[PDB]
Formats: structure tokens, C-alpha cells, sequence
């Protein structure tokens, strides 16, 4: 006896199409708390866009994502919108391409491998806290500041050192291309990309330059501290052989994207709450202090992760209020069965970290800024997946351990040089694109502490 699931209230005409362009964080937390955990988001005039279902229960999510992972597949336009855009690598690719990708791939997520890249880390970070100590003026505008760091240390895992030069044409070129991509996976109108308008013309120029860095960047590896693009080149096994230059390039921008805007956000908000929480940030630093020796102190190494459980406490915290991916998109084959409520076959799904991370039957008062929420014994006490904003079953994030590494270990040398005060405005505006945007500054000073 399945239900039909509510549609949310919106325009008498146009239904959600407003309020999701407007403020779609707001709506999907209206649509939890007046219509539901399975809700249904109309779209206008009628016939425009099948209706779009979301999943805000912890056990819906698990089941979406893990559970009946099968009948959730990554069929959604914006995928097949990145595919043509960035290549079908492991966050796009399905079945046997999939497989084989996972086969060749996962040997260079391994945790000792991504352990190795923590000197890296801990260099560009204490290449941030050289250049934030002599900035005149003190003040930082974070989202600005984690979006440079997060590429460089990325880059620095995918191609080693002296790639200021890469760094440049790969920030001014991969985001125009995810825009492209995101901007049509979300319209109700999509002109080929062959068509010679102005927008597609510039596209086609965008991808050539980053397209050919990529490939002369692959050709020179293909002549341990090996970065991941020389990893990429030397993968291989007996039954799928080893990956093509197409597939290396898909490979390397699918991390660049996957890796760049995700961390930056998580750092970002980071820093910003404990730069508005100063018991937090004291906290973080008397821990810092022990476990480094305090300003000037050592680099921190990956084993430091496990001796920095509240760093690590603060940072799950702010993935909870603020996950870099607030919805993640599936398409239902055939038909489901959620919360007893009913997902159509071919039906556009989507989880979301943004409600579920702030669902008031897991989280008590959850507007509220508290590490203490991930303590273990916290953690034992709310379903598996009230937090997942790594994802969740068969297709979740492979650099999760990376980025907690890289998140980690990073505000581990700031917290250790640096306190942090937030100026200005404190609320910042949040949008909703391929990872969660932020729509107004994070400023903060920062105050050398040695
Ligand atoms: C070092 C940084 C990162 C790298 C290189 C990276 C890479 C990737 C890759 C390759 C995938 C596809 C995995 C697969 O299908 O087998 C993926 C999935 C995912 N990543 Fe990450 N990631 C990083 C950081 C992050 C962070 C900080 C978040 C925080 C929100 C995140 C959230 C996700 C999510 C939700 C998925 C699943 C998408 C889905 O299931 O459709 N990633 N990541």
C-alpha cells in the first residue's frame, strides 16, 4: 500500500520553479517541515519537467543510496551535462565503465597512499600562514582564500611542485565548464553544443586549452612521493589492461572537480564558525598546541589525525550545517518504495545532505554550532545516515580520507599560527549549484600568533 507523495506548495502556475531559483536551501526545508521525508516539487507550465521527488529521512537516503542503490542511477541530464563537459570518469560512469574505472582507480585511494600526501598538505598550508602573516590590512575573505588553497593543494597531490603555471589556466578555465555543464543539466531548453552560438563557442575554446594542459601534463608522466597523475599513468591490471589518454584526462579533471570546490567549502566554513565561536577555536588550538609544540611548531604529520579528534569533531560539524554537496541526484528505474511513500519508474530523485543534516528527529536544536555532537557515543545515538555528506553505499566520495586530510592537517598550521575573529557580517548567504555556493563574503582577521 504505497503513498503519493505531497506536492510542495508553490506557484499556483509555475509551482517550485521560483522558489528553487530563488532560495532552493529555504524550500527544501519548508518541504520537510510542512509536507514531509518523500516529497514531490512541481515544476510549471504543466508538461514543462516531470515532477522531481526528494528524500529527507535517514533511511530513505540509505536506501536510495545504498540499500536498493540499483534502482537509483546517475541517468539525471546534468550528469550526461558533465559527461560531454569534463569526460565519463568514476563520478559519472555506470556499469562495466564504472567497474573498470573502480578496478584501475582505488588502488591510489588507498589510505596509506593518500597518508603519503600529508607533507604536501602541510607545505601549502604553511605556504598560506607565510603569506597570511604579512598581509597588511589583517583580514581575510575565506571563500575567496580556501577556493586558491583547496586547488593548490589538489594540485599539488595531482602534479607535484612548480605547477603555479597549471594552477591559473586550470582556475580560470574548469569552472566555466562546470557552469556550462550545470546550467543546461538544469534548463528546459538545450541548443546542441556544436551549434555555433556565442556561450558553446566559448565552451569549445574552454575545454581545448584545459584539454591539451591535461594531456601534455599526462605525456610528461608518462616518461614513493609520485603524484596522482604519474599513479593514473602506471595503473593497470590483467583484465583492463591500463586507461586510455581520453580516459586519464577524464580522470584528472573528474578529481579537480570533485576535489576543489567540496574542500574549499568545508575549510571556508570551518574557519568561519570557529572564527564566531571563540571556545571552539581555543579549544582546536590548545589541541593543535599539544600535539605540535604551538606556534612555530612541527609539521603535522597523518598519524597527528588521530591525536586531533576535536579538529576532526569541529570539521564534521561544519559539513553538517554546511555540506559542499546539499543534494545529491539519482533517477529511479523502476518503481520504489520510501518512508511508504511511492517513487515512480524514470522518476528524477534527489537525497539531501542541507535537510537530513538539519532533520530535527536526529538533530536536536539544529541551527546550533556543536562538535560535541561527534563524539563516539553522539554518533551511536542517530541513524547511520543523518550524516552523509561523503555520500553514502557503492558510490561514495573516494577521496574522503584525502579530504579530511587535507582539512585536518591544514587547520591544524593555521589554527597553530593564527587566531581568528570574525568582521562584518556574519551570516553568509548560501545557494545551491553542483556543491553548495556561497552568496555573500566570510570575512575574518587573521592575527599571527608568533
Ligand atoms: C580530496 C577531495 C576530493 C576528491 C579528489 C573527491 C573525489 C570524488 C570522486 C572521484 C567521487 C566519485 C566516487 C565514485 O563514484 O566511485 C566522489 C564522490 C563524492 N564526493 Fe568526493 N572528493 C573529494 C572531496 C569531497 C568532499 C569534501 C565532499 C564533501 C561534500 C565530497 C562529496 C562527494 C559526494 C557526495 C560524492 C557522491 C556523489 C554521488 O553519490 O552521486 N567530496 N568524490
Amino acid at each position: 500500500g504505497a503513498a503519493q507523495a505531497p506536492i510542495v506548495a508553490g506557484h499556483p502556475l509555475l509551482g517550485s520553479m521560483n522558489d528553487l531559483l530563488n532560495d532552493p536551501l529555504a524550500t527544501y526545508l519548508r518541504a520537510r517541515r510542512d509536507h514531509g521525508d518523500v516529497v514531490r516539487f512541481r515544476a510549471g507550465p504543466p508538461g514543462l519537467r516531470a515532477d522531481i521527488y526528494a528524500v529527507f529521512s535517514a533511511e530513505g537516503a540509505q536506501q536510495v543510496l545504498a540499500t536498493e542503490s540499483g534502482n537509483f542511477r546517475k541517468d539525471n541530464v546534468f550528469y550526461g551535462e558533465l559527461r560531454d563537459s569534463v569526460g565519463n570518469g568514476l563520478l559519472t560512469s555506470q556499469d562495466a565503465t564504472y567497474l573498470r574505472q573502480r578496478r584501475l582507480v582505488q588502488p591510489l585511494f588507498t589510505r596509506r597512499r593518500v597518508d603519503g600526501y600529508a607533507g604536501q598538505v602541510a607545505d601549502e598550508a604553511a605556504g598560506l600562514a607565510e603569506a597570511w602573516r604579512g598581509i597588511p590590512g589583517g583580514g581575510v575573505e575565506l571563500v575567496g582564500e580556501m577556493h586558491r588553497f583547496a586547488l593548490r593543494v589538489v594540485g599539488r597531490i595531482l602534479f607535484g611542485t612548480d605547477m603555479e603555471t597549471t594552477f591559473e589556466v586550470i582556475e580560470r578555465t574548469l569552472p566555466l565548464l562546470q557552469e556550462y555543464a550545470l546550467k543546461r543539466g538544469l534548463a528546459p531548453v538545450r541548443t546542441p553544443r556544436t551549434w555555433p552560438t556565442p556561450a558553446n563557442r566559448r565552451a569549445a575554446r574552454t575545454q581545448a586549452e584545459l584539454f591539451a594542459l591535461c594531456d601534455g601534463i599526462i605525456d610528461s608522466r608518462r616518461n614513493s612521493g609520485e603524484d596522482l597523475v604519474t599513479l593514473l599513468v602506471r595503473a593497470g591490471n590483467a583484465e583492463d589492461g591500463s586507461l586510455d589518454a581520453a580516459e586519464l584526462r577524464e580522470q584528472v579533471l573528474i578529481f579537480l572537480l570533485a576535489g576543489h570546490e567540496t574542500t574549499a567549502t568545508a575549510l571556508a566554513f570551518a574557519l568561519h564558525l570557529l572564527a564566531r565561536h571563540p571556545e571552539q577555536q581555543r579549544r582546536v588550538r590548545d589541541e593543535a598546541d599539544r600535539v605540535l609544540g604551538g606556534p612555530g611548531g612541527r609539521a603535522p604529520t597523518a598519524a597527528d589525525m588521530e591525536a586531533l579528534p576535536y579538529l576532526t569533531m569541529v570539521l564534521k560539524e561544519a559539513m553538517r550545517l554546511y555540506p559542499s554537496a546539499p543534494v545529491i541526484g539519482r533517477r529511479a528505474v523502476a518503481d520504489a518504495e520510501v518512508d511508504g511513500v511511492r517513487i515512480p519508474a524514470g522518476a528524477d530523485l534527489f537525497v539531501s545532505p542541507w535537510v537530513t543534516h538539519r532533520h530535527p528527529d536526529y538533530w536536536p536544536d539544529p541551527e546550533r554550532f556543536d562538535p560535541e555532537r561527534f563524539t563516539p557515543e553522539a554518533e551511536a545515538g542517530r541513524p547511520r545516515y543523518a550524516w552523509f555528506p561523503f555520500g553514502g553505499g557503492p558510490r561514495a566520495c573516494i577521496g574522503q580520507h584525502l579530504s579530511m586530510l587535507e582539512s585536518v592537517l591544514g587547520l591544524a598550521v593555521l589554527i597553530r599560527e593564527f587566531e581568528f575573529e570574525a568582521v562584518g557580517e556574519e551570516e553568509v548567504p548560501l545557494g545551491a549549484g553542483i556543491t553548495l555556493l556561497a552568496k555573500g563574503p566570510a570575512r575574518c582577521r587573521v592575527i599571527p600568533r608568533s
